[PDB]
């Protein structure tokens, strides 16, 4: 179990916890053995552009479109960004 | 796709920008990849080390023959915006669901 | 060849890259360690079982595996301060590179 947030976005810690908090939550869908992270890239781009956008990728689910969109609300909410600009990507020691 | 150039080299904001942008160029020119469907990012790691040394260095991944006109092309523009010399820079090509949030 | 420890765990620099110096010693011990990177990427809001307490998550890519993940977890234990039980390693075998 892996969620790494990768964005431009940048928020204050407490808001961050918050965040990954309820995707951990999300990741119902499929516990306490778990990693997520919130990386902040103030360079980061898409689309030829540096505005605000997030990349998602999930490690470990099959119920992929619950869970997909059930983050993007998280995200456009918890980081006030375009859902146009949101990528989700799922990987199926 | 996705480049990442990952660099102890430290830049300010407008000079990344402007690396960046001429990198998606590239691809886009040399691989006819669509453009605009591209990730990049530079990610600053100041205690990045090759060969036992923090010196200067870029490691590039770029993820999802031709190649070598690209790597070249990359090898170029690093060497001239981040003065790090080019025995310093490794290009990484490397390899499922995928989905946009506007479909939510 | 390439280590990668990411980390809430914040180190001083100089602390840093002597704990990256014992770990190539171990990838090299365990070819030689000119061809060879090595990071220590700093992610403070990094979680592991719901929790920001201190935590090593350890990439190492293109390389008996267990004398190599035990030998950094005494590392990772030692210099970070931080319990076995909140460190994991995965290695991958996951494609080519091209300057000199
Ligand atoms: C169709 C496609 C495009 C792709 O390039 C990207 C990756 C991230 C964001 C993006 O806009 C394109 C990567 C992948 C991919 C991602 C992970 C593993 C294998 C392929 N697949």
């Amino acid at each position: 179990p892996c969620c790494e947030v990768i964005t431009n976005v940048n928020l204050p810690d407490d808001n961050v916890q918050s965040t990954l908090s309820q995707i951990e939550n999300a990741i119902d869908v499929m516990l306490g053995y778990i990693m997520s992270n919130y990386d902040y890239q103030k360079n980061l781009r898409f689309g030829g552009s540096n505005e605000a956008y997030c990349f998602v990728r999930i490690t470990s689910i099959n119920n992929n479109s619950a869970l997909a969109d059930q983050i993007t609300k998280l995200l456009v909410s918890n980081l006030n960004v375009k859902s146009r600009r949101i990528y989700v990507e799922f990987r199926d020691a």
